[PDB]
């Protein structure tokens, strides 16, 4: 015998790739049984290429993957129901929550942020009228929060990978890379910005050569036109002097993880592969889809950098997200790369060391569930 609870989890497409890894992790490292429920299959079939877009329930990686149907048909309601970023459950869901002998334990799962606020409004409890309450958990950098997603064992996972020449060879390879000597690796996944082409010329300006990895999309579109080609094909491989650019095929999370973890920068978009470059323990750009929160990270991040290199990473970073100059913040900021990345290193290991989301997430429905018998903890 062995404790199992169920998970509703409802996601309406903030981040369908932060709900599938919370809810691979509960079914994959606590047991537990988990549905997920996705509006749009083609979102989700992006996030995961193995699944069937027309299937209306399907297993994947423990996880049973459902289609939220338009009219929804009724079902009984798990043990804890999780409504993804404010999406909004079916009524007669709701209804199935309500009628359980214990209710089940409702939860909205917040975008991540490193405001200070989130502390004062983690785990609070909102009464609704239909009379169960919501709990409002929020994922954080800090003290008190539900923290960050974490798979077990990742960092030890990284740091072996880090530490081996082949298998970095070896991966980078299964996508058609091939890093020369001395070449520094920055991966770009952004969104549209008119400040890339001056960016892209100081990187073919400078001293040091670069290999730039790019995926298809709109900012390929935009490197495209920069390189003056009319069409980038994955495979494909332009240099312009000191920069030479490489389209990267279609990547799985995990594979994805690996390219993180070989990159000596990555700029990243999202919420999740905003995490997943901080566990990469190297330099990361972030490109946000929203000014306090990137000031809220900036002041945590930079607490412990040199002055010099924390204002060049912010100059940097805010001009990133605002779109306006980037010459002055990126020469400074790349003469401190190497620095950087040992502080990088160091803020992923302190990082590494807090509980992470998913086990805060199962502990709190013990807690709930102990305290809603009336039981000691």
């Amino acid at each position: 015998f062995q404790h199992m609870a169920s998970w509703d989890i409802f996601c309406s497409v903030g981040d369908i790739g932060v709900t599938w890894r919370l809810a691979r992790q509960l079914a994959a490292e606590h047991g537990q049984a988990v549905r997920l429920w996705v509006d749009e299959p083609q979102a989700f079939a992006r996030i995961c290429p193995r699944a069937d877009p027309v299937a209306h329930v399907q297993c994947l990686d423990g996880v049973e993957v459902r289609a939220w149907g338009r009219p929804w048909a009724p079902v009984a309601a798990a043990d804890v129901v999780i409504e993804a970023f404010a999406c909004e459950l079916p009524e007669a869901h709701r209804q199935a929550m309500r009628e359980r002998k214990r209710p089940s334990l409702w939860l909205n799962l917040e975008y991540l942020s490193a405001e200070e606020w989130i502390g004062s409004c983690h785990a609070l409890p909102s009464l609704q009228a239909c009379g169960l309450s919501k709990y409002f958990f929020f994922p954080g950098f800090r003290e008190p929060s539900g923290g960050l997603l974490r798979e077990a064992g990742l960092l030890e996972r990284r740091r072996r990978f880090q530490a081996s020449v082949s298998a970095q060879d070896e991966f980078l390879a299964s996508l058609g890379v091939r890093r020369k000597v001395g070449e520094r690796l920055i991966s770009l996944f952004a969104y549209e910005n008119p400040a890339l082409p001056g960016w892209l010329e100081q990187l073919r300006d400078a001293r040091q050569p670069s290999l730039l990895l790019v995926p298809e999309g709109r900012v390929l579109a935009d490197v495209a036109d920069w390189l003056r080609v009319a069409t980038l094909a994955v495979g494909d491989v332009h240099v312009r002097d000191a920069l030479r650019v490489q389209v990267l095929p279609f990547m799985a999370q995990d594979d994805y993880d690996r390219l993180l973890w070989c990159c000596d920068l990555n700029a990243v978009r999202g919420e999740d592969s905003f995490v997943r470059a901080q566990w990469a323990g190297r330099p990361l750009l972030w490109h946000i889809y929203h000014l306090a929160k990137l000031e809220a990270f900036l002041e945590l991040y930079c607490a412990g950098l040199p002055a010099d290199l924390a204002e060049n990473l912010r100059t940097f970073w805010l001009a990133w997200n605002a779109g306006g100059g980037l010459a002055g913040a990126w020469e400074g900021l790349e003469r401190q790369l190497p620095e950087w990345r040992r502080e990088a290193q160091r803020w992923a290991d302190e990082q590494g060391m807090r509980p992470d989301l998913a086990a805060r997430l199962v502990q709190f429905y013990a807690d709930w569930l102990l305290e809603h018998h009336h039981h000691h903890h």
